[PDB]
C-alpha cells in the first residue's frame, strides 16, 4: 500500500516528538510548529517566526535596545519536549537569544513565552540539531518539575550556561520559569564554559546530541573542541572528540559530572565522531545473550570516521552498541580509582589547571552523587563500543530501536532517505552480529533526521525529513504472497499464517496459539503429498490419500480443490486427507488441447477460513497421442503398447489380445 505523506511549507523540519497515550505528533520546524494527528494529517499549527532580531543584540531587541541594528531572521526551533505533568510543550527557538514558549497542548495556545531574564535566554546560534535534554517532574500534585538543558554558547560564556538545571513552575507566566534549582554565590546548578578556554581556542563549542534518562541519573552525549589535537589556529583543519556525561537527578550542586571518551572499531577503523543514539529496554533475546537483567537498559550509537569536519562528516558511518551495565562500570571505576588518589581529574577544557586526584576513605555505591571535591571527574580511556554495521556507500544518520516477543529490531535511517530493519543476533551461524534483511525508501534524496520515535501501539515509525514526514509501517509483511519466501526474508515479525494463507504478524493470525497454526522456521512451510500423483485420463474418481504436513487440527473441515474446476469436499482420518479425483467428464475440457500431458495444482480449501493454503502438483497423461514402441514405453507413466493394434493406451484389456501387452522396451518389435 502507498506511503502516508505530510509535506512542508517553503523552509525545513527540525524536531518530532508523540504523545505516549494520545499517538498525537508535534513537530518542530524553522518558524513553525505544526501538529499532526495519527495519521499525519495537518491539525493545529503555532508560527514563531521571522522576527525582527540579530545575533548580536544581548539582550534581544524586544527587552533593551540594541545597536548594530536588526532584520528579520529565520526562527529555528532547536529543541522540542513534552510536560505529560502540565500538559504543556516547550518549544525553544533561535531567535531573540533563543527564547522558549509554552504551547498548550489541545490547541498550541500560547500559554506564556518568558522573554526578559538572563536566565531565560539559551543560546544564540542559528545552527538547529545542537541542543537536547529532559524533563523530569518531582512528586506530583506538588507543581514543581526539573529539567536539564544543554547547549552550545558560539563563545558567549558570560550569558548563557552550557548546561543547567532549571526549573518548571505549573503556571507559564510566572517570571521563576527557567531559573535555576540552586543559586548561590559560587556554584549553581550551572555550568559556564571558563573565559580562559576560549581564549586558548577561540570558538570552542561543546555540541549536545542525545539524553535519556536512567536508573536516577540523567546521560548526555557531547561531542566537543579537542584541546589537544587542534593547534590554538582556528583555520579549519580542527578535530573534535565525542564524550559522554552524567549527573544526577537529585544534585544541586553539579558535583556528579563525569565525561568519558566514547567510539570503537572495526577492521582496524576509527569511528570518533557521534551521529544519534536510542536508549531501549533490548528484550528478552539480546539481554540473555549479553547478560543483563530485565530491568537494565541499552543504549545504540552512530558513529562516523575520524575526527575531522564534524559539519558535514564523511559517510563511512557504523551503529555500535554500549551496556548500561559497562558505562555504570567505567564511571565507578574513575571515581573509585580517584578516590583511591591515583591519577587526576582530567578535563582540560574545564579546568585548566591540573588539579590532582584526592585520597578518601569513602566507599563509592552505584549511587553516589559527588563531593566537593575530586570533581567534576574526566575521562583517561575512550570507552570502547561493539560494531554491529558499517556501510561504506550510503552513509548512516539515524537510529531507533525495540523488542518483539524478546527479538531485538534496530531502525537505521540513512543519507540516501532509506530505513533499513536491522536484526541484532550474536549466536548467527555467520559470526557477524547484525543483518540488514530489508531497505524501506521513505524519501529519496534526502538525509533522515535524528528525531525518529514508534507510536504507542510500536505499530508505525514516524521518518521526517527536510521536506516531509513519514509513517512507514514497521510490520510490512503483507507485500510478500507465498510462505516460501515470506519466512525466507528474515523478518521478526512476519510468519505465515497458513490458513489464511498471508504473511503478516502473530497476533493477526487468527487462534494463532493452538499448535501448527503460526509459521516459525522455514522447513516448517505446508507440505502436501499425494498417492497416486498421477493418473491416466483413462480413469475416473480413483480414491487418493493425502498426507499434509505441518497443518493445524483440520477437524474443523478442509475440502479438495483441484484449482478452479471441481471442489470436492474431503474426509478426514489420522494424519490423510481422503477425497476423490475428477470424473473423466470433468478431466475432459481440461486434456483438450495440451497434447502430452497436464499438471494441475492440487490445493486444500479449509471450512473454516474459506481459502486456499496448501498445495501440491497432480499430474493427469493421456498414453494415446504417443506414436512408436519406444514412445509409448520410454515415457515415463504406465503405459502399455499393444503391438497388435499398434496403438498405446493404459489399462491392459484394451490390447488386441493379452500376449500383445508391451510394458517394457526390450519387448519392441523390430
Ligand atoms: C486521518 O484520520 C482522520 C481521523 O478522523 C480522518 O478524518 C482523516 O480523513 C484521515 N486522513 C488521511 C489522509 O488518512
Ligand atoms: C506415478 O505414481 C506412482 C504412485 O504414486 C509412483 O509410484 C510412480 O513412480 C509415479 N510415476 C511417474 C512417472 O510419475
Amino acid at each position: 500500500p502507498p506511503f502516508r505523506t505530510f509535506s512542508a511549507s517553503d523552509w525545513g523540519l527540525t524536531h518530532l516528538v508523540v504523545h505516549e497515550q494520545t499517538g498525537e505528533v508535534y513537530v518542530g520546524a524553522v518558524n513553525r510548529i505544526y501538529k499532526l494527528s495519527g495519521n499525519l494529517t495537518l491539525l493545529r499549527a503555532h508560527v514563531t517566526g521571522p522576527v525582527e532580531d540579530n545575533e548580536k543584540c544581548y539582550p534581544p531587541p524586544s527587552v533593551q535596545s540594541c545597536p548594530h541594528g536588526l532584520g528579520s531572521t529565520d526562527n529555528v526551533n532547536k529543541l522540542l519536549l513534552l510536560d505529560y505533568a502540565a500538559n504543556r510543550l516547550l518549544a525553544c527557538g533561535s531567535a531573540s537569544q533563543g527564547i522558549c514558549q509554552f504551547l498548550r497542548l489541545d490547541d498550541l495556545f500560547k500559554l506564556g513565552e518568558p522573554h526578559h531574564r538572563k536566565e531565560h535566554y539559551l543560546s544564540s546560534v542559528q545552527e538547529a540539531g545542537s541542543m537536547a535534554g529532559v524533563l523530569i517532574a518531582g512528586p506530583p500534585g506538588q507543581g514543581q518539575a526539573k529539567l536539564f538543558v544543554g547547549t552550545p554558547i558560539d563563545g558567549k560564556s558570560e550569558y548563557f550556561p552550557t548546561l543547567s538545571s532549571r526549573r518548571l513552575m505549573a503556571n507559564e507566566e510566572d517570571a521563576d520559569m527557567f531559573g535555576f534549582v540552586y543559586q548561590d554565590e559560587f556554584v549553581s546548578s550551572q555550568l559556564k564554559i571558563p573565559s580562559d578556554t576560549l581564549s586558548k581556542f577561540p570558538a570552542f563549542d561543546i555540541y549536545y546530541v542525545y539524553s535519556f534518562r536512567s536508573e536516577q541519573f540523567v546521560y548526555y552525549l557531547t561531542l566537543q573542541l579537542d584541546t589537544q589535537l587542534t593547534s590554538p589556529d582556528a583555520a579549519g583543519e580542527h578535530f573534535f572528540t565525542s564524550k559522554i556525561v552524567r549527573l544526577c537527578v537529585d544534585d544541586p550542586k553539579f558535583y556528579s559530572y563525569v565525561e568519558f571518551p566514547i567510539g570503537c572499531e572495526q577492521a582496524g577503523v576509527e569511528y570518533r565522531l557521534v551521529q544519534d543514539a536510542y536508549l531501549s529496554r533490548p528484550g528478552r533475546a539480546l539481554a540473555h545473550q549479553l547478560g543483563l537483567a530485565e530491568d537494565e537498559d541499552v543504549l545504540f550509537t552512530v558513529f562516523a570516521q575520524g575526527q575531522k569536519n564534524r559539519v558535514k562528516p564523511p559517510k563511512e558511518s557504523a551503529l555500535c552498541l554500549f551496556t548500561l551495565r559497562a558505562i555504570k562500570e567505567k564511571i565507578k571505576e574513575r571515581i573509585q580509582s580517584c578516590y583511591r588518589g591515583e591519577g587526576k581529574l582530567s578535563l582540560p577544557w574545564l579546568l585548566n589547571k591540573e588539579l590532582g586526584c584526592i585520597n578518601s576513605p569513602l566507599q563509592i555505591d552505584d549511587d553516589f552523587c559527588g563531593q566537593d571535591f575530586n570533581q567534576p571527574l574526566g575521562g583517561t580511556v575512550t570507552i570502547e563500543g561493539t560494531p554491529l554495521f558499517v556501510d561504506k556507500d550510503d552513509g548512516l544518520t539515524a537510529v531507533a530501536a525495540y523488542d518483539y516477543r524478546g527479538r531485538t529490531v534496530v531502525f537505521a535511517g540513512t543519507r540516501s532517505g532509506r530505513i533499513r530493519k536491522i536484526l541484532v543476533d550474536l549466536s548467527n551461524p555467520g559470526g557477524r552480529p547484525a543483518l540488514a534483511y530489508e531497505s524501506v525508501v521513505a524519501q529519496e534524496g534526502s538525509p533522515i533526521l535524528r528525531d525518529l520515535v514508534l507510536s504507542p501501539n510500536h505499530q508505525y515509525l514516524y521518518a521526517m525529513t527536510e521536506k516531509q514526514v513519514t509513517r512507514v509501517p514497521v510490520e510490512s509483511c503483507v507485500q510478500y504472497t507465498s510462505c516460501e519466501l515470506c519466512l525466507g526474508s528474515r523478518d521478526p515479525h512476519c510468519g505465515w499464517c497458513v490458513l489464511h494463507s498471508i504473511c503478516s504478524r502473530r497476533d493477526a493470525c487468527e487462534r494463532a496459539d493452538e499448535p501448527q497454526r503460526f509459521a516459525a522456521d522455514l522447513l516448517q512451510c505446508v507440505q502436501l503429498t499425494v498417492q497416486p500423483r498421477n493418473v491416466s485420463v483413462t480413469m475416473s474418481q480413483v480414491p487418493l490419500v493425502l498426507q499434509a504436513w505441518n497443518v493445524p487440527d483440520l477437524s474443523a473441515g478442509v475440502n479438495c480443490s483441484f484449482e478452479d474446476f471441481t471442489e470436492s469436499e474431503s474426509v478426514l482420518e489420522d494424519g490423510r486427507i481422503h477425497c476423490r479425483s475428477p470424473s473423466a467428464r470433468e478431466v475432459a475440457p481440461i486434456t483438450r488441447g495440451q497434447g502430452d500431458q497436464r499438471v494441475v495444482k492440487l490445493y486444500l480449501k479449509s471450512k473454516e477460513t474459506g481459502k486456499k493454503f496448501a498445495s501440491v502438483d497432480f499430474v493427469f497423461y493421456n498414453c494415446s497421442v504417443h506414436q512408436s514402441c519406444l514412445s509409448c514405453v520410454n515415457g515415463s507413466f504406465p503405459c502399455h503398447w499393444c503391438k497388435y493394434r499398434h496403438v498405446c493406451t493404459h489399462n491392459v484389456a484394451d490390447c488386441a489380445f493379452l500376449e500383445g501387452r508391451v510394458n517394457v522396451s526390450e519387448d519392441c518389435p523390430q
